[PDB]
């Protein structure tokens, strides 16, 4: 295959989310949901009646749903969070500004997310493709937590007081604006819960939110596949516009990132309505875009597999990266898969690469790394791979405290 | 040793929790808590102003804290929840009349609970001893789910009208009130989500609930340790009074209980205040416990261990049960377990054997058994192990629909 395209939809579930999963459906691919439950509450401030029958379809069609929050952290747009928060921040337009506050706080929206899907939907849990306590994406922000080696953030993607598209805006990536700061905060909380977090290569969306009726400025099928050409295998997170949709820090040329592209959209561009003829002109460009771009060669896929899952009979070379049961590892030497050589906390083939900062075992510690250990920070001093019997309080050798 | 007690404090952390933690650190034992986090907040009607600190203690003193929900289900003992229920609940003293209700929010108070943990403690899962997302304890209820075979409710435990202690009031096992209907779908729901519950086999408590004064009347230690002794390999949840601490269907020689004693108790009964003279008499009656106990060749340890942990260099039988990493395994062979040999959904030594009702992998599934997939009931029609392929959806000759 020329490459794998990983489409990935954010924001719903909402009443347009039925004629988009239906389109991928017919055009025999899966696609990645990253919702936000509170249109199941009725208070998202979107046509969104149709919700849980749209979260069902999705999962009973085999799309992965992963967890982009409870309410998209309209919370920080307004004085008090309640049902009309949503409408209120849609009036100012605020959603960039002070979107992360308190951290720890807003790391706990993606644990309440879970709590309201599995409760508008009591058996989600017994579906595999249910990924919402695995995999999430943070509202507003190209960042990514994939590896203790793949880790990166925007650092442009929420503002102190200006818009990106507003006149006299300044972002200084080397100085993160307090929201950027938050936010990086509660990607190292969700990552210390297990989550990866992914971002995104290109975005189907108008030049900028600023742009009025952005439901009629999505680019066509054709040229949009162009854009999808362009950024394979070029590192897109960093040349990407506008400023604020930039990974920074991305790492070029990174193994698992080879011959993949990751498209952002929402399922809210699909209808039609107040932000224009979404359904009638959106539709039909999804459903052409996917025809074309397999007859490209493209592959599609989905979130769960971006790292891919370790197989048995599949030949590793040394340092390739595998998912298994939700956690990252790397191969620590060439060889073949066997049924009982998988990877895990004692594994002699593979050490965790989780992008965890919590002391963790068999991970390859380096000189310089930071743990955090039954409530303290500690330098790791000589380079290792972590064992039970290491831990950071009582081996002075490997570990120093801060401070 | 003669066996295996374990001490597990119930509705901490409180002021009382503090002294307790001492006491154990100076009796040189590990102990195991299910806390309320709704102490936290200061509206659990209990002296609590120094929950944190207790909560900081207990965990720097590596004692493992354990799920007992957020708020103790006070919500389902007042129409509208809120800071003085507690109060408002302790005035009527309601707490086992309708406890549980909706058990899909019921067990979303689980969740809460450790929302709340990480809010006031954010770097608790930096210790190895918060296990508030693997092990739980239902509030009023000697229920248990703990392997595929180790499963059993407490049906008695909670009422659809009067107190237990009150005349009038009627218990039939065979047809249980509402409430311990709706508990038993709380447990179905947690083992789901992957936790363990575990229930007790002695309750060092009052003589009687029913009257004021419950600190007062606790056992002394020479004869609670005889109580001890007594539950020893007598599968005492069975014979437990009152009726209402019973686990009557619970497995009798069941092979992970055997040797082992489950302590319970209360923090608050450790206080001098409302309810006695709990710190003046009883932490001495603790104190002296723990040193007799060891005395006559008990150990002591705490409920992450209770199902044992997988061990390299351990040699298993096949039958045999371990924990590794939250998740029950039972040894599909007998031999001596190596470092790339860990239990897990791929191995061919180990079968997963915890509590659930959802399909899982690598479960060794009898005829009879019924299983959940992507929303739908399914009845195991010949024995097999699951894998990948073999979803109850996609084989009809191994499962078979249920309507
Ligand atoms: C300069 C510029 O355009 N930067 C883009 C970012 O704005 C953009 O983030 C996305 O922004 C939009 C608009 O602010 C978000 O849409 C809002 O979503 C909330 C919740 O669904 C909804 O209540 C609002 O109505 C809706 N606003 C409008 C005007 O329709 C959208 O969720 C943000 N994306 C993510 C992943 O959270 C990024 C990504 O598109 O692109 C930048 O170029
Ligand atoms: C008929 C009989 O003896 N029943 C016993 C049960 O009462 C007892 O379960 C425990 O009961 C106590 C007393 O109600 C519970 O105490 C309450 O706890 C809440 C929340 O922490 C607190 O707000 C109340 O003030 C407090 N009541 C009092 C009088 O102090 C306690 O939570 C129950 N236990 C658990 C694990 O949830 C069981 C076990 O001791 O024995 C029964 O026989
Ligand atoms: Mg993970
Ligand atoms: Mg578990
Ligand atoms: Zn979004
Ligand atoms: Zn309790």
């Amino acid at each position: 295959p020329k490459g794998t395209i990983y489409l990935t939809f954010s924001d719903g579930p909402v009443n347009a989310s039925v004629e988009v999963i239906k389109v991928l459906n017919q055009g025999g691919v899966k696609a990645t949901f990253y919702f936000n439950a509170w249109h199941l509450d009725g208070i998202g401030d979107e046509n969104e009646d149709r919700a849980l029958e749209a979260l069902k379809l999705a999962l009973d069609s085999g799309h992965i749903v992963g967890n982009h929050s409870y309410d998209h952290m309209i919370h920080n747009c307004v004085e008090e969070f309640g049902p009309t928060s949503g409408a209120d921040c849609n009036a100012t337009g605020n959603h960039q500004i002070h979107s992360y506050q308190d951290p720890v706080r807003d790391a706990a929206s993606f644990e309440q997310n879970l709590i309201t899907l599995e409760k508008y939907l009591p058996t989600i849990r017994s579906y595999p493709n249910y990924k919402g306590y695995e995999l999430a994406r943070l509202p507003y922000t190209n960042g990514w937590r994939v590896t203790k080696h793949f880790q990166a953030d925007g650092l442009c993607a929420t503002s102190d007081n200006l818009k990106p598209w507003e006149p006299g805006y300044v972002c200084d990536p080397a100085n993160p604006s307090n929201s950027v700061k938050a936010s990086i905060q509660v990607q190292n909380i969700l990552a210390n819960q297990g989550y990866q977090t992914h971002g995104w290569d290109v975005d189907w969306a108008p030049e900028n939110w600023g742009i009025p009726m952005p439901a009629n400025s999505l680019t066509e099928a054709v040229p949009f596949l162009a854009y999808v050409d362009k950024a394979l295998n070029s590192c897109s997170p960093t040349t990407i516009e506008p400023i604020n949709s930039k990974t920074q820090e991305f790492p070029c040329g990174t193994p698992l990132h080879a011959d993949k592209v990751i498209v952002l959209t929402h399922d809210f561009l699909f209808e039609d309505g107040k932000r224009g003829m979404g359904a009638t002109q959106n539709l039909p460009k999804l459903a052409e875009f996917i025809r074309i771009a397999k007859e490209a060669g493209y592959v599609f896929d989905t979130m769960d597999n971006y790292t891919p899952r370790w197989s048995v009979g599949k030949t590793y070379q040394a340092g390739e990266y595998v998912l298994y049961q939700g956690v990252v590892y790397k191969a620590v030497i060439s060889h073949t898969a066997q049924q009982d050589w998988a990877p895990s906390s004692t594994s002699s083939l593979w050490t965790n690469a989780d992008p965890a900062t919590n002391w963790t075992l068999n991970v390859s510690y380096e000189q310089g790394d930071i743990v955090n250990y039954k409530g303290k920070r500690y330098l790791v001093s000589v380079p290792h791979v972590s064992q039970q019997d290491w831990t950071p309080d009582t081996q002075n050798t490997l570990f120093t405290a801060l401070e």
